């Protein structure tokens, strides 16, 4: 599923991401935009053989099992394919574990390079939330 901007903001809000660990909703929508272009089916392979999955591009080296990333951990205890669902619940629950990991949202390279220090509130402007 490809989300609309406000549609995603609302879904994320409903799932408790708004100000989760101090990150306003705009941060999460911005990260999703540049990670996946709001497409839950986004996948991308990394040079190390791991793969990023879903709307927040969660990586198979640490967070999910895709059966083809040798010596990886499955810290969110889920098949990576569950991250590609139109229901973002698994992605959001796993993201909460990631953002709690010590580095905050810096774990998402696109957030660090493209959202961090920008006016992120613009990503939820105009939305009925
Ligand atoms: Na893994």
């Amino acid at each position: 599923k490809v989300f609309g901007r406000c549609e995603l903001a609302a879904a994320m809000k409903r799932h408790g991401l708004d100000n989760y660990r101090g990150y306003s909703l705009g941060n999460w929508v911005c990260a999703a935009k540049f990670e996946s272009n709001f497409n839950t089916q986004a996948t991308n392979r990394n040079t190390d053989g791991s793969t990023d999955y879903g709307i927040l591009q969660i990586n198979s080296r640490w967070w999910c099992n895709d059966g083809r990333t040798p010596g990886s951990r499955n810290l969110c205890n889920i098949p990576c394919s569950a991250l590609l669902s139109s229901d973002i619940t698994a992605s959001v629950n796993c993201a909460k574990k990631i953002v709690s990991d010590g580095n905050g949202m810096n774990a998402w390279v696109a957030w660090r390079n493209r959202c961090k220090g920008t006016d992120v509130q613009a990503w939820i402007r105009g939305c009925r939330l």
